Formats: C-alpha cells, sequence, structure tokens
C-alpha cells in the first residue's frame, strides 16, 4: 500500500505493479490452463468475462488461440509465441508468453490493413541495413537514431550511451524542429534505478502508448498459489511508474518507446523514443525492433572491439618508435617527452610526468608537487607497480607505473575534473509545469543530481588506458635492464 516517494523510489518493485496498459488486456493463466487472473477490461475490450477456476473456452477466445496455448502449455522452458486472429469485431494480436510458471496472454487490437510476416520483414531489412553502413561506432548510433524517426515518425528519437558508472549521455539525436535540444545531456545511475536498468536488459522493447493513461489493474492482485504478485517482467501491456510518467509529462511527453543495446551483461545504451501526443506501434512492427535489437547489439559489440584494437595498435606503433629512439638518443627523456609519440599521447591525458634517477620532466603543466604527494602515499606500499585512481595535489585522475626501483624510475598520466562537454544556454528555454515530486523529476534536476555524483571525479582510466600503460612498463624495465 506504500507510497513511492523520491525517497523510495530506488526500491520500487516496478516488474510486480498488478496493473497493465490500457491499450490491451491481459489474462493470466497457470501451468494447467487454468484461469488466474485478469485485466479488469477484459470485457469491455473482448467479449467476454475471464473468470479465476474458469478454463478458456473456443469462441470466446477462437480456435487457433488455444491450439497455440497448449502448445506452450505442455512445453519446459520459457514459451513465447503469437498469433492474429478474430475475436468478435475485431482481429487481434494474440501475443502469449510464459514467465516463472505463470502463462500470460496479452491482447491487442489490430488495425493494421497488411498481413504481419511482411510488415514484419519490410521493417527489419529497413532498420537494419543501417547497421552494415557504417565503421565508426557513434555514426551507427547517429543514424539509426535519424532512421528510427523516419520510420516511426516518432516526434523525439534520442541514443543514450551509458557509462561505467552507469550514467548515461545522449550521443545522438533526430527531433521535430519545435522541440528543445538535449544533445550531450547526462544523468546519473539513479534516473534508471536497478529494477528498470534489469527490465531494459531483459526487455528489447518498451512500449508506452499514453502517460496521461490510469492503469487497468489485474484481479486479483495476489497469485492465489503464492500469496505473492505476478511478475510481469515480460509482460509487453505492463505499467509504468508514476514517478517516471511524472517525469515524463514534465517534459511534456506523452507516449515513449525504447530499444536496448545489451553487450555483456551490460545495458550499453538505449534508442529511446518520445513523442508529444500518445502514440501506438503494432506488434509486428515491434518485432522488427526487437530483431533489430539483437543484431544492431552484436554489431556495437564488434565496433566497439575494434576500436579498441586500433588504440592498441597505434600505442604500439608508439612504443615501436619510442624503442627506435631511445636506443640511438640515449636519452629517455627526449623520446618519453616527444611531442606526438610522447607519452602525452599515449593515453588520453591532460598532462604527465617522467622521473628516473633524480630528474623531473613534467610536460604539459607542473605536476612535480602532486607526483611526490602520490609517491608518498605509496609509500606504505611498495610492491606496488601500478597506482591509479579518479580520486584525489590539484588533479583528481591518476595513473602511475614503476619501470625501475632502484632509481624510481616513475610515470604518470593525470587526468583533470571530468567537465559537462556540450552545455546549452543562450535563451531561457520555456517554462516545464512541474508535478508534486519537485524539481528532481526535470531533466535540468537530473543533470545537476549527476554533477553532485562526478565532481570531485576524473573521467576513468579505460580498460585499454591501463594495458597500454602495463605493456609501456615492461618495455622500460627490458630498456633499463638491457643497456
Ligand atoms: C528514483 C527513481 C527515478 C528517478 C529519480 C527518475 O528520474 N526516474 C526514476 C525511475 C525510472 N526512470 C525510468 C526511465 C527513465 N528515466 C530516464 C531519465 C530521463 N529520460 C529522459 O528521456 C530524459 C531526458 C530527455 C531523462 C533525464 C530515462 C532516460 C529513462 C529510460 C526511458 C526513456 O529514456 O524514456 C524508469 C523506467 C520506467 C518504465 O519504462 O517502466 C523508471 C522506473
Amino acid at each position: 500500500i506504500t507510497p513511492v516517494t523520491l525517497a523510495n523510489c530506488e526500491d520500487e518493485p516496478i516488474h510486480v505493479p498488478g496493473a497493465i496498459q490500457p491499450h490491451g488486456a491481459l489474462v493470466t493463466l497457470r501451468a494447467d490452463g487454468m484461469v488466474l487472473a485478469a485485466s479488469e477490461n477484459i470485457q469491455a475490450l473482448l467479449g467476454f468475462v475471464a473468470s479465476p477456476g474458469s478454463y478458456l473456452t473456443q469462441e470466446q477466445v477462437g480456435p487457433e488461440v488455444l491450439r497455440m496455448l497448449e502448445e506452450g502449455l505442455t512445453g519446459n522452458g520459457p514459451w513465447s509465441n503469437s498469433v492474429e486472429t478474430r475475436i468478435g469485431e475485431h482481429l487481434f494480436d494474440v501475443i502469449g508468453h510464459s514467465y516463472k510458471e505463470v502463462f500470460y496472454l496479452e491482447f491487442e487490437i489490430r488495425t493494421a490493413d497488411t498481413l504481419s510476416i511482411t510488415s514484419f520483414t519490410l521493417n527489419a531489412q529497413r532498420i537494419i541495413a543501417q547497421v552494415q553502413l557504417h565503421n565508426d561506432t557513434a555514426s551507427l548510433l547517429s543514424n539509426v537514431t535519424d532512421e528510427l524517426r523516419r520510420m516511426t515518425g516518432y516526434d523525439r528519437v534520442m541514443a543514450y550511451r551509458f557509462r561505467h558508472d552507469d550514467s548515461g549521455e545522449v550521443v545522438a539525436e533526430s527531433r521535430r524542429e519545435d522541440l528543445e535540444s538535449y544533445l550531450g545531456q547526462r544523468y546519473p545511475a539513479s534516473d534508471i534505478p536497478a529494477q528498470a536498468r534489469r527490465l531494459y536488459i531483459q526487455n528489447p522493447i518498451r512500449l508506452i502508448a499514453d502517460v496521461a493513461y490510469t492503469p487497468m489493474r489485474v484481479f486479483p492482485a495476489l497469485n492465489p498459489e503464492t500469496n505473492e504478485s505476478f511478475d510481469l517482467s515480460y509482460s509487453v501491456l505492463r505499467s509504468v511508474s508514476p514517478i517516471h510518467c511524472e517525469y515524463l509529462t514534465n517534459m511534456g511527453v506523452r507516449a515513449s518507446m525504447s530499444i536496448s543495446i545489451v553487450v555483456g551483461g551490460k545495458l550499453w545504451g538505449l534508442f529511446s523514443c518520445h513523442h508529444m501526443s500518445p502514440k501506438l506501434i503494432p506488434y509486428p512492427v515491434r518485432m522488427s525492433f526487437q530483431i533489430f535489437s539483437q543484431v544492431c547489439s552484436a554489431i556495437v559489440e564488434r565496433l566497439e572491439q575494434g576500436r579498441i584494437a586500433e588504440l592498441l595498435r597505434v600505442s604500439t606503433e608508439r612504443r615501436l618508435a619510442l624503442a627506435r629512439r631511445a636506443r640511438d638518443a640515449d636519452d629517455l627523456f627526449g623520446a618519453l617527452a616527444h611531442p606526438d609519440d610522447g607519452i602525452a599521447a599515449l593515453i588520453p591525458c591532460d598532462g604527465a610526468l617522467v622521473m628516473l634517477g633524480g630528474r623531473t620532466l613534467s610536460i604539459r603543466g607542473d605536476f612535480e608537487r602532486q607526483a611526490g604527494n602520490v609517491l608518498q602515499r605509496l609509500q606504505r606500499d611498495p610492491e606496488r607497480d601500478i597506482y591509479h585512481t579518479d580520486n584525489w595535489g590539484d588533479c583528481c585522475g591518476v595513473l602511475a607505473i614503476r619501470f625501475h626501483r632502484q632509481e624510481s624510475g616513475w610515470i604518470f598520466w593525470f587526468r583533470h575534473e571530468e567537465v559537462h562537454r556540450i552545455r546549452w544556454g543562450g535563451k531561457p528555454e520555456k517554462l516545464l509545469t512541474i508535478g508534486p515530486s519537485g524539481p528532481r523529476l526535470t531533466p535540468r534536476g537530473s543533470f545537476e543530481a549527476w554533477e553532485e555524483v562526478v565532481r570531485g571525479h576524473s573521467t576513468p582510466w579505460s580498460e585499454t588506458d591501463l594495458a597500454i600503460a602495463e605493456k609501456l612498463r615492461l618495455d622500460l624495465m627490458e630498456l633499463c635492464l638491457n643497456h
């Protein structure tokens, strides 16, 4: 019965809302096919009253439907299927699935004049051609963002990237003129709490037909079998958190639809479609996006590792240049401090320090004091050959490696505090009408929430950045020992 406030919202059970969106009806069955619960609108949408204890009957739901249901009813492992069928006055999409051991049948009115197979195929071809045309991982995102809008007619579609700390960044955008831009927006991990994030990962597509909707409750609330709520995780019609709904209306959005990009076990980022009036996307089309989601995820994965590959390649090429020079010139300092192949170019940094013997070369600033303090901190830890941190002198980020012990051969890279890369301003943008929860649920409030998180922090060191440092360290050890 608990109200969901700003304090609660992190722990909101959004998977068991026990209600569904109004653009469809829902019937929940148990293993034997016996009805356990239904949305309060089954009668109003489909001509009949589903009742707990009942079993579904032909042409109160039609034949092919039970035909489908029986198949999944007798199959081990998460059944999933859909049928198209006429029930009374209308034809329906009857998407059905089984999660836990409860079976779900979802009913959407089908208004499309097209054959489903071809509608599905047509859109799949169109939206994944965008995945064959681009080598830049950012062109991919940018282009499919522009294309998703062309296909769906959404007012605004955005591509989010998710950082290491699960903070988001709007990296692409295609929007109707009128609308303010959110390009370069940054929001915290708390804007998409655990359960919501778990769900985007498990579900390629989420659709919100109308944010201003009144939910259609499924009765009864609790599954008699367990005396605990129905887990609508894989339910297409599952209802929305009032918090998110308030957020979206603060923005002035009325319909959403998001396509996930999952790589590893991580939500790599999603495409969020927003409409200013309510909007619906037919089932077969959503399936076009679902399959797309899986392929795009695959290509983004490769494109990303193709990116790291090239980073490693030019790094070694520079380690080669470095090895070449060092042996022939015989001062390392000159080699390391080289303007372009220098260490400052090896790994993205705002500065670097080279330190062998008693001599100190600070390149791109005065870093001698910091390096001294960092080194003192490592006093307590004589065995550390590598040190790094984004919390901390005057530079937040530090990556230090040791290549000579006795003569204190050290290398440092430094990073300043992370800064909002792109920022809007210039003319006060319009007044958002703000709900009861407060300004926290506006983009402006989200950004501020993000600042408070990152400030005091430099950008984390790449998986890649550390790998390079490690290779460099090996190089110099070799050199110093060798000659
Ligand atoms: C304390 C919990 C929450 C806060 C605070 C909050 O702002 N939202 C909270 C819960 C959920 N958010 C969900 C989706 C969601 N929220 C955001 C934040 C933004 N979305 C935007 O579009 C913009 C700016 C344009 C911001 C700053 C995002 C990006 C998302 C993902 C979907 C989307 O992008 O539209 C969410 C999931 C709700 C659901 O679909 O069930 C919850 C529970």
